RNA sequence: GGGAUACCAUGUUCAGAAGAACGUGGUAUCUC
């Protein structure tokens, strides 16, 4: 895999629905002696789908995405939620 | 000689299912 296109898609194409809040948070302020940074993949609900770290951070970005789609159970979990979700959170 | 993160500003591209991310250059610290 290792394909962003695929990732980003899996996100706002396989799960990312209306009123999801899905969002990534950058953590580990890069350094000029180890730029490497990490990414947190979670949702406003306080749920982290996964994570991703890299030396040129990007790997971290794309890695984070692939991480979100790296949870078949989590993914499918939202699939059902999507069907349920009564025009709101609960 | 090469290489990288980031601030300030703006835009393109990735893909080609779907929709998102990265880049362009100005300055700088560090590093090989």
């Amino acid at each position: 895999g290792s394909l962003d296109m695929n990732a980003k898609r899996q996100l706002y194409s396989l799960i990312g629905y209306a009123s999801l809040r899905l969002h990534y948070v950058t953590v580990k302020k890069p350094t000029a002696v180890d730029p490497n940074s990490i990414v947190e993949c979670r949702v406003g609900d306080g749920t982290v789908l996964g994570t991703g770290v890299g030396r040129n951070i990007k790997i971290a970005g794309i890695r984070a995405a692939e991480n979100a789609l790296r949870d078949k159970k989590m993914l499918d979990f939202y699939a059902k939620q999507r069907a349920a979700i009564p025009r709101s959170e609960s």
